[PDB]
């Protein structure tokens, strides 16, 4: 079996062809620009061969036609026809409080997931989108839904309850979700391996440092705490987001502005973060090379974002009682190697140190503390990819 | 030197004349009924002795006037004349910025206080009252204002600003200020003798847990964070309020409840916290009770808020990089062992241990941890007045 897991975004859309057979990824591939002017994809074949397209990409749809006639190219391509691809796995941020578990896609699906768009507005619109343009080029493919939430079912009340009045826990069924966490889950597992001993015993801290991060407590292989909440916003800071800022701020913040809710929304979710802080940009790899050529505001943001990860990393080995490794993975997790030092420095206290020259290592999963250092720090690239298409090979299997 | 500390209210004034050579408060009193009827003024000296007097204050200037006579008194005072009271301290909870120490009041350190209304929502501005009654009463003496939010001002740039566009922080001033300042030095400065070194060789995570709560990383005798910030709102859930939650929630209640903007505030302010869990009280006492007679909620709002404090004991640990002690002041971090024990339980791990039987003592220095227990765990109650009076006196000297 071959399944397309589908990452989509506001004007992206990450995709990937992977042989269940023996879970080799065929393809990755990325379209960019969705909407804008100069829409390009870039692909990259198993043997190395990439493509790349210049050609407008209005919608997702198109796109998504662009993705077959990538995936089918004869010479970089890795198959005939769009017949080839038995599923489709997507992403899903937010199912809410009914879906939290992966599922074949059908109309009661595409309910709740309009329905959450205000829990997670800056990625079920656009991960709805994904699903759509699937359903306009490949309608009769089978489709699974994965959500990020599902993996951080198994929190303690005393962990996912605000402490708000009861009846909005009920009401509206406020209270803690987490997202990331597919990526979660298998760092996890990986972390586990290098540990060499099973997940069941192991007490590890993961950390997803991306577009959007989020560490997570997981104990025995379970999500036991995360930093993101209801929504995608509280926690750390990020590319452009706020994170756990007094909430007091809002009000007054909409009272001195005179700000509506809708945009004070926005204002937390698209303006805030290292975008706001630097006033440059949300790209961590711009603000990393700023910073170093003399710009104050990008050290400043990079300054909070890797405190803000120290601080939790703190408070997670509180909750684990002790932990055996720290995760980096994702986008900033895998590849800086400066941003992490930032996040691990001064940490020996608590067991962490880490050899900066190792810390130097590329996209390699590694051990890059001190052979005596009493915490494992461990860098391994994340591949959500798999965990999805695992997730949709069992779905349309199992009926 | 002996410093009269004085704290101003609606219609009421608690003061108390402190000897700073052994920092023994002689005399402690109260005004009540100010500015109506029945109007009482209550002394009471070191050497158990009580005086009630009814006369009738009109204005607080008289309240003060009369804590004169009563501290003068032949047989129910302790001094012969107004001049053995050397200076003058009062507590003001929000200090803002520019005040990253405390300030000898005059005409300047006025203004500050009256033009940080607007520019903060807190709900208690400044009562003046009482600062006001010394301005003339008192002429010739240092009247020092202590400001709740200074000790934090040692804050570095990448710990007080949040990740909110730089505009805000720039034209309105939103950062993290903190508050709880005076107590959390106290009992760091308490912890560093405890330890049997110099406070600047000591770190040490302060917890002030009472109605309102709040966590201070103390690095070297000086605060590098805190766990409230802009307001009294963000940190640990407390008595009445929820503390750091999901931003995103307040626009998504705003929106389903259709509240307005001081209604939102007020919601989390004061209608949650461990009474919005339980929904049966914000009293801790109570609620401690309610959960061990198996009240579901009430035992749900204890958990929630021992956890949150013990994520912010390891929070406060990656921050300075290894406690030495941790401590345990304000009402509920002095009388109560059961949560203390909630709070410190699980957390050998990061080298906290407890000893139940000396957990088990209530209001008085002590060193609860275990004798193999890498970090210390104090219990240590905090004097205000006294801490007051300390910071009045440093502020006399130099
Ligand atoms: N070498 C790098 N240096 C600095 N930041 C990096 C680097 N690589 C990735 N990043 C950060 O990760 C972001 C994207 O990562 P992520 O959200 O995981 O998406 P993706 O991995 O699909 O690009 C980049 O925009 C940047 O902020
Ligand atoms: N013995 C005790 N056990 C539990 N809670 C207590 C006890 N004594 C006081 N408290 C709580 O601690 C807080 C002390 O308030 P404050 O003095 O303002 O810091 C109040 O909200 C009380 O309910
Ligand atoms: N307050």
């Amino acid at each position: 079996m071959k399944v397309l897991v589908i990452n989509a975004g506001s004007s992206s859309l990450k995709y990937q062809l992977i042989d269940m057979t023996n879970e080799s990824a065929l393809a990755v591939g990325l379209c960019e620009r969705i909407g804008i002017d100069n829409s390009i994809i870039t692909q990259k074949k198993f043997d190395g061969k990439k493509l790349e397209k210049l050609t407008d990409l209005p919608t997702h749809k198109d796109a998504l036609e662009e993705v077959v006639k990538a995936l089918t190219d004869d010479e970089f391509g890795v198959i005939k026809d769009m017949g080839e691809i038995n599923a489709v796995g997507h992403r899903v941020v937010h199912g809410g409080e009914k879906f939290t578990t992966s599922a074949l896609y059908d109309e009661g699906v595409e309910k709740a997931i309009k329905d959450c768009f205000e829990l997670a507005p800056l990625h079920n619109p656009p991960n709805m989108m994904g699903i759509s343009a699937c359903a306009e080029i490949m309608p009769g493919t089978p489709m699974v839904i994965v959500f990020d939430t599902a993996f951080h079912q198994t929190m303690p009340p005393y962990a996912y309850m605000y402490a708000l009045p009861y009846d909005l826990y009920e009401k509206h069924g406020v209270r803690k979700y987490g997202f990331h966490g597919t990526s979660h889950k298998y760092v996890a597992e990986r972390a586990a391996l290098m540990l060499g001993k099973p997940a069941e015993e192991t007490k590890i801290i993961t950390c997803h440092l991306g577009n959007g991060s989020s560490i997570t407590a997981v104990e025995g292989g379970k999500s036991v705490e995360t930093s993101m909440g209801f929504t995608p916003l509280e926690g750390l800071a990020m590319g452009t987001r706020c994170g756990s800022i007094d909430p007091a701020i809002v009000p007054f913040l909409m009272e001195k502005e005179g700000l509506t809710t809708r945009e004070i929304d926005t204002l937390m979710n698209k303006k805030s973060g290292v975008l706001g802080v630097s006033g440059l940009s949300n790209d961590f790899r711009d603000l990393d090379e700023a910073a170093s050529k003399g710009n104050r505001k990008a050290e400043l943001a990079l300054e909070i974002f890797a405190y803000k990860v120290k601080k939790f990393i703190g408070e997670y080995s509180a909750v684990l009682n002790g932990a055996d490794a720290v995760v980096f993975t994702a986008g900033i997790g895998e590849n800086s190697a400066s941003i992490r030092k930032r996040i691990l420095t001064g940490l020996d206290g608590i067991g962490i140190k880490i050899d900066d020259e190792k810390n130097k290592i590329r996209g390699q999963e590694i051990d890059i503390s001190t052979p005596d250092a009493k915490v494992r720090v461990f860098v391994i690239p994340t591949n959500e990819e798999l965990a999805i298409a695992r997730e949709t090979k069992e779905i349309v299997e199992t009926e």
